């Protein structure tokens, strides 16, 4: 279908509350490191995932090719929609540091059959997001 919106607390409350959710951190390690993670209550947090952007770092290669970028958001939902845990059924909120690389990922995620997937506004680090929330954080392990 299309991606959706949800702000940082209702993003919180759903991995907590709702079983067919997962939260899927798509930050670089350096955003990781440089800001921190979510920090969720015990029982929540197997529901966090991770799948790092799929950042192309060949500079050589990407200077070759049409809109890297897009290939970027592209290959991110991909190996989303190859998660072995969720299928298109699943609440799939997606959280990247300030929001609109969710929001391409999450319009490529949606595109494979995914109706019910989220972006969190802000992402982690912008305007009314994770950390302006006045959410918990923990340092990057």
């Amino acid at each position: 279908g299309y991606a959706g919106e949800i702000t940082a607390a209702v993003a919180l409350d759903t991995v907590v509350n709702d079983p067919s959710a997962v939260l899927i951190d798509v930050r670089a390690a350096r955003e990781k490191e440089a800001s921190g993670v979510p920090d969720v209550p015990g029982a929540a947090s197997s529901k966090v995932l991770e799948v790092e952007f799929a950042a192309l770092e060949d500079k050589k290669l990407r200077s070759q090719l049409k809109d890297p970028s897009f290939i970027e958001a592209q290959t991110t939902a991909l190996q989303i929609a190859s998660l072995r845990r969720i299928g298109t059924g699943s609440k799939v909120i997606l959280l990247d540091r300030y929001g609109p690389q969710a929001e391409a990922v999450a319009r490529e995620l949606a595109k494979k059959g995914y109706s019910r997937v989220y972006v969190v506004t802000g992402g982690f680090d912008g305007r009314a997001g994770w950390i302006q929330s006045k959410l918990q954080i923990k340092p990057f392990t």
